[PDB]
């Protein structure tokens, strides 16, 4: 029944950022031990936690890297966002891509739907985060027939237990309508899945699903920021 | 009734923190922005309703004005003297602007603004344009009063979010601006999740960009909050 | 007479502006005189007519505001633009944002919809100017059922005669098909008139009508120059 | 005229809609003309690009303040002359390049006495207006007896406007549209004119995208243009 | 059949990079000769396979050329990618304009429609790369009436063996659902194949197929730096 799983609040970002050339430099030294000394201080407090940093070079223009943190208060995000952008100098050289907020609540229909990071799962090695917006019709549609469409669209991933999905509410946390994060041992699983699920008649129920981002999780600060263009 | 016939013009001026131009030393910074919003006050033409910290809500916008002026003019005013001539305004840029203008609503008379109505302000705050489909408003009207009145129905659990819909033709690119104004975030994530579930959806057009943020309680909570 | 304004030739721009912050300063005295001057020299020479100068401040993002200029010749409206902008402080210290381009001509079925401008009537205190892009089977449709549309579209402004209209052909003069411009003694009347004007079938053949710019019409240069940022 | 030469002959066409960069040009510009105008002289010589006009686009819209219009046999010789303006005289230092309108000439699909202006050897109009175009989806898979009746529509439409002379040529997989269009008259309003008459054809219902526009007046030389653009 | 070549994993990545003016300048010699030396040792290493570097001068704004490379795993692209970017003069002179990535997979039902690059083909001296989105009901339409539409699709090109054609899914690794690429000894062939590829019913399938970068693709480095702007 996942009744307490599905009861808590727990809200979650995706703060995509993108390197601004030049502003790093090639001295990286103290510019690594202030990030981690930052990331070392949330846990500690223990309000903010942080799912995983990745590396998005070669995804897409614009982005070169994501932090997924989480959340009982918004309100905590935000300022754990803002200390980042305001107090580090990582945070300082970088520009804010883009912003991926959710709020998790149950499924209208399946309570054993849950996101990987409610159920306690270990982060995957890799991930893809994007945006989802459902066709005007959907939540008005006769609810047997949403369910019976949402029972297909699970059944074409069961080839992919190692794929782990995180569908989030996303209203009025931004543009969208839910916020999507698929995480596996290896990146063309996802791809495989994303190919999968275009021949389900969900397909026929959707306005927008993009920016994608898809990358690498790092296992410290100082494997991303080494990477990143001077 | 004298409310439905009130007549108040309402803006919500969203900015962007500059990166690099506010710096570190904000003291003289905070205190002539608070001397700004406290000259409003007492000249009495323009009314905030609120200042919001919108960090972490969308890439591109940091904070958010809400005032209220009788006259379109007195907000113009007050916008640009706040670009003009505070700090703040010369190194912050205006991201986004959604104006508004008080109309009875075409059915329920009843459905007044919180702001019209004086209702104390949100903790919390969501704002957003609406544009209908091009078929709404030839619609037969009692059934866009009957879907209007199912679309209100929906709402029945949250009356703790009160709710703000305005008209915005030809004061920018949309038909209404909206404010939904909660004591917790979750609510308003909540509301609009149900009332996704309404014959009215049928019926949209464009709805983004959403700008949600907390109330502070002074201009100081703001600016040291900013990435400088 | 009636033949001779359907007839007329008459270029109409509306050169919408952006203020730069730090470019204008606090000093605007000689600013303000300058500009006057560059006006009233526009006014002696007779082949630009400056209908209005609008303080678009609040209304959008990215502009600041407006000059509605007329003239029989477009290439005196390129030269009275190209001039303002390389001879004036005020025009090399904005950007210009969007440039709305009309050329009149007579209307389809009604000659007696002649724009204000044309009419000669005193411009209003208030504006709103935006293009419009109608549907694609607007102009194939059967003429008769165009011309009831319209009829009942004209019917359903009745109650807004203080609102004066302009409708002017804007093809190949930019992105759009239409220039229109509504101006009234107070913002509240143009507001309710687009509401008004929903409720009417033309509105099921449109494709696009943003970006509206909407503003005050001051009496003099110096109104404009000193709201502006520095 | 020889239709079958016309019609087989290989032509890339180029517009090139450039952005001055304000405060980049200043108030000395005589050796950026001087400089510009030994560029152009240059290619006449080569004998490989021919620049059929250049265009001041002054009030046209914002973020675009001319533009070049060159035809060459091959489109290599296109990417040489673009990239040597901008990178070896001033005046494409000191400026962005707003949009390009690429295109190859190709016969008609039912009326092979259709050329564009420039295949005739025209002289070229004083004013103009360039856009890209994109069709509905289903217009190609149309009944060809179709597509060509509507396509023989769209041109009575155009019997008042002779003075108009239209250049209509494929831009597939040269950006992002299907045709390039350049329509070249003696004044701005016979261009606006005719634009508004042929919405009343039926081919307008079959049109997915026709933006951005470009409209100006040809200059006689590079110093014309020069001494116009913003400072 | 083609068992192997089927199954074969490679991902595919087109970097296409804009010119920063005024970074390059005139001093060029020695940034050919170190980029030079980075893709030679692109070479040795074995892991990333360049298939070309194209000159996009003058195909559109905001694009001059184009990296297209080959890698068993993504995590080699992005660490190419971001050595480029990082450790060449050229990389940090350059801006990330767009990337188009993409992951080998058989087709749905010709599995002898393979990309040219996996089948070892030279590559072509002129190429078009574009990303596909098809519409919503492309994948849920009868197998039947898709392999009927496909195969038609394909018969349609019969006159063009000299254009190679490599289709290539890009489902989670950026906005799209497809990689293109379309290599010929000449242009014109190119544009001519994409005008007869608009006579099929497929073309009734499709929602999103831009941008397009077309370019030459060059023998050497030194090819590509000379003509960049300074
Ligand atoms: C990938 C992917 C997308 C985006 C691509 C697209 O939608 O095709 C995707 C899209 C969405 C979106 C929006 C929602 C949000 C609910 C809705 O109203 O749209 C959304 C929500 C749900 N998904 Fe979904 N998905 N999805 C999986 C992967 C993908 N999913 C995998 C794998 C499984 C199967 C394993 C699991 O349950 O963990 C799975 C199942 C569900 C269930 C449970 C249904 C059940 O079995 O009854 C719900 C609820
Ligand atoms: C949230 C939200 C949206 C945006 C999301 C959506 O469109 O689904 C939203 C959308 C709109 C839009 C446009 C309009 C403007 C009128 C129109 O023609 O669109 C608009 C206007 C009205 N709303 Fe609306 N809404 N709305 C609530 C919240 C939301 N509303 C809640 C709560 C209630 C419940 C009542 C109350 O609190 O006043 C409620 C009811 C009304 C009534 C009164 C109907 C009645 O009860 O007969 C009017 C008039
Ligand atoms: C506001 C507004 C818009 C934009 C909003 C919308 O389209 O709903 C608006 C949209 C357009 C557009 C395009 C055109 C161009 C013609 C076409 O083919 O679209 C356009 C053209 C016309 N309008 Fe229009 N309008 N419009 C008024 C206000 C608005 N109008 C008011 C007031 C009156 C009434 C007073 C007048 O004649 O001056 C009025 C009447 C006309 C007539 C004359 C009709 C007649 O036979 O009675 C013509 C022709
Ligand atoms: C202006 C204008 C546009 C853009 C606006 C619009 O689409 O309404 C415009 C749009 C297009 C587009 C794409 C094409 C490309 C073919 C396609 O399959 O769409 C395109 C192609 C053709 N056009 Fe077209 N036009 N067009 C003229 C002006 C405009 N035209 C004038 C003038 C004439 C008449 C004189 C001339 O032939 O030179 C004329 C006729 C033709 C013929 C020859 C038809 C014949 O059999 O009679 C062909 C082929
Ligand atoms: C050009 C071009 C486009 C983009 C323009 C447009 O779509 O019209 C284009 C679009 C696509 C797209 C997406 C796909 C991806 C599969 C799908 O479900 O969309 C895609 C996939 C395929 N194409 Fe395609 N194309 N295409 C060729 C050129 C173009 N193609 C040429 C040449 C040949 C023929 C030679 C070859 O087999 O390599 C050819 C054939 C195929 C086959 C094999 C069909 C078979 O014969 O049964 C498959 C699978």
């Amino acid at each position: 029944n996942f009744e307490e799983l599905n009861s808590m609040q727990r809200y979650s970002q995706f703060a995509v950022f993108r390197a601004i050339p030049g502003a790093l430099g090639s001295d990286r030294a103290e510019i690594v031990a202030q990030a981690q000394s930052f990331f070392d201080g949330l846990e500690t407090a223990g309000k903010v936690e942080v799912r995983g940093i990745y590396d998005l070079a070669g995804c897409r223009a614009e982005a070169d890297f994501m932090i997924w943190w989480i959340a009982e208060e918004f309100e905590e995000i935000q300022a754990a966002f803002a200390r980042f952008r305001r107090e580090t100098v990582l945070g300082q050289v970088s520009e804010v891509a883009w912003l991926g907020n959710s709020l998790h609540r149950p499924a209208e229909f399946n309570r054993s739907h849950l996101p990987s990071f409610i159920m306690g799962e270990i982060p995957g090695d890799w991930i893809t985060v994007a945006p989802f917006v459902r066709s005007y019709d959907w939540y008005i549609m006769d609810p047997q027939k949403r369910r019976k469409i949402l029972a297909e669209h699970g059944q074409a991933a069961r080839d992919f237990p190692d794929v782990r999905a995180n569908t989030v509410p996303a209203f009025a946390l931004g543009d969208y309508e839910w916020m999507l994060a698929f995480e596996a041992p290896r990146l063309d699983r996802i791809v495989d899945l994303m190919h999968k699920m275009r021949y389900t008649e969900a397909r026929l129920h959707v306005r927008e699903e993009t920016p994608f981002f898809t990358g690498r999780r790092v296992s410290e600060v100082s494997e991303l920021v080494n990477v990143l263009p001077g």
